[PDB]
């Protein structure tokens, strides 16, 4: 759970405001890092930043940026220049319900920006930094849809797959070096986004009981940092992926993922 | 009065490791029953068994068996010798996408074993036990495809319909006895991968009003045990099946199921 001496003074949470991003901010601060917190809700980030400073006694820097827009990465670069950087996590995602043809191009472009372009610009920039000082850590967040595909939300699984395989490559590249990289692939996790799908009564409560908390996802990711390259958070999600991979065709998995919308 | 007290010491979950089987294990344990958990993934069953014992304070027993293989049922029979049995649930299902001619006989034989032969061997054996002691319960699991049929995966519906109509018959036989039998027919069930493809919504909410968690399926089954013989889990699934049954022909339903493939 220690980060500051091993990796660096400051860690950067790209999509920090709530949910998994907030859990990352608390976790790195508990590990001795000062926190650069990036997100769209500047006021909410300021409130979080104050809680982090109070609870953990580290410094904070709030950066307002929207990863769906061109130049979001470059704004973050400017805001961190001069800091001793030790950690990055790409947490934000964007998805949008619809068949490929039913989603407008401007929405497709936004998803390319959040899940691919902003992602990679950040990953490249901070890897240049970490690799050059031979110390640093990256934990990027992927999704089980990056493994399964996401019918009726296609670009979501696509962009999370890009994150997954780019981070797996880099993780293997960093073994034996002072930089430690990992991708952690989430399933259902108790963030506001998730909670938005849940009807009030037992129809929602049943899901609460099988979802993971953001804290446990983050704790597992740090436990395995530097030892495992590609981790699926929670035993149940790991086992599920293995079962699909070992015992089913690719098409069986894909058709199963379409269950809500077809038969 | 709890399940243990009403039916017996041990329940047997045939296909226990995840999904609806896992939910049956947890549910009977919540009712005070000890759990015999049967499935292929032995180390995963051990983990689950540990969690159940810790959470609910009942005893557990893990049995490794593969219901696609001849001799699987006999392995389970041997494993429960001497236990006071009060419950059984057949949950395991095997299906394999393909037109009939494109699926090899060896896979067809495996499906017969899981959905029909191992199913009936176990149902017969434990009904002979339950009926002799005049005490026990059985909840078997079927699928919507047992109602609709499943073009391009014919044995799924076929096997699920065998389970459905067998269990319905026996459920009628067992009214007026100390054995309580029910079949529950399931639609879309929220398993770990499927859950992670929620749209956010409220398209997400809309999906969740129809799709059930395993826990919800099992809660409804126990709520209706000894009261209803054949249940369709979930209110919206009930509405859908009624609409199909009342306002469409059989061929319209089949052709809807086949309209995804070509
Ligand atoms: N929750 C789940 O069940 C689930 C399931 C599978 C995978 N995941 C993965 O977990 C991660 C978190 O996703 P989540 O949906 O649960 O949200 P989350 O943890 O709340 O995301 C953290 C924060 O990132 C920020 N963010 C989102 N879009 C952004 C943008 N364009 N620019 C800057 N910041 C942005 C949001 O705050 P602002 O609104 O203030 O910007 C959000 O609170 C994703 O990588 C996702 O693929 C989650
Ligand atoms: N829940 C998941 O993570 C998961 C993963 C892959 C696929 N699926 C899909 O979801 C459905 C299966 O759901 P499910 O696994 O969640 O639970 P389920 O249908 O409630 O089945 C309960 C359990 O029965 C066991 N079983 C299946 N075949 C068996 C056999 N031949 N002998 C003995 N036990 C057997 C399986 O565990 P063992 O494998 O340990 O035998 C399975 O977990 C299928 O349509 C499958 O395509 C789900």
């Amino acid at each position: 759970m220690n980060l500051r001496e091993k990796y660096g003074e400051w860690g950067l949470i790209l999509g920090a405001t709530e949910g998994v991003g907030k859990a990352f901010c608390e976790k790195i601060a508990a590990g001795g890092m000062n926190v650069v917190m990036v997100g769209r809700r500047e006021e909410k980030l300021n409130v979080l930043a104050g809680e982090i400073r109070e609870t953990y006694g580290v410094e904070t820097k709030v950066v307002r940026a929207d990863f769906s827009q061109p130049g979001a990465a470059e704004t973050v670069f400017a805001a961190t220049e001069g800091l001793d950087m030790g950690f990055m996590s790409y947490v934000a995602c964007l998805h949008s319900f619809g068949k490929i043809q039913d989603t407008p191009w401007e929405k497709h472009e936004a998803m390319i920006n959040v899940n691919v372009v902003t992602f990679l610009k950040c990953f490249h920039h901070y890897m240049r930094i970490f690799a050059a000082q031979d110390r640093g850590a990256v934990i990027n967040v992927s999704s089980m849809t990056g493994i399964s595909s996401s019918p009726w939300n296609g670009q979501y699984g696509a962009g999370k797959a890009f994150i997954l395989k780019m981070t797996e490559a880099v993780a293997c590249e960093c073994e034996g070096t002072g930089v430690d990289v990992e991708v952690i692939t989430l399933g259902t996790t108790l963030t506001p986004s998730l909670l938005s799908n849940l009807p009030g009564g037992p129809q929602g409560e049943a899901v609460m009981k099988i979802a993971l908390t953001p804290e446990e996802c983050v704790d597992e990711a740090f436990e395995k940092l530097g030892k495992e390259l590609s981790v699926i958070a929670g035993q149940r999600n790991k086992d599920s992926v293995h079962d699909w991979k070992a015992n089913h065709t690719e098409d069986e998995y894909i058709r199963y993922m379409g269950s809500f919308y077809r038969d």
